[PDB]
DNA sequence: GATCTGGCCTGTCTTACACAGTGATACAGCCCTTAACAAAAACCCG
């Protein structure tokens, strides 16, 4: 559910943040959403499911 | 009857056209770092 999470908060974090390099800015992206409650990936989590399930 | 001529073959003879090869440029595929979920299998006891 994570890898949705950080898949929906890339944008985000390049709009809040120049981004120096893709390798820490992901590492930053999951920690935040290991520290963050399971429920907040919860839609990002269906909407990998429902990706998959159409591809 | 002998001579000149239009038409059907025939052996070359130039050609345009399809490729051929090359150094440099441009796309176009493989690892990287979390990670919570998504699967394949081998073996074993019920």
């Amino acid at each position: 559910a994570f890898f949705l999470f950080c898949s929906e908060y890339r944008p985000k974090i390049k709009g809040e943040h120049p981004g120096l390099s893709i390798g820490d800015v992901a590492k930053k992206l999951g920690e935040m959403w290991n520290n963050t409650a399971a429920d907040d990936k919860q839609p990002y989590e269906k909407k990998a499911a429902k990706l998959k399930e159409k591809y």
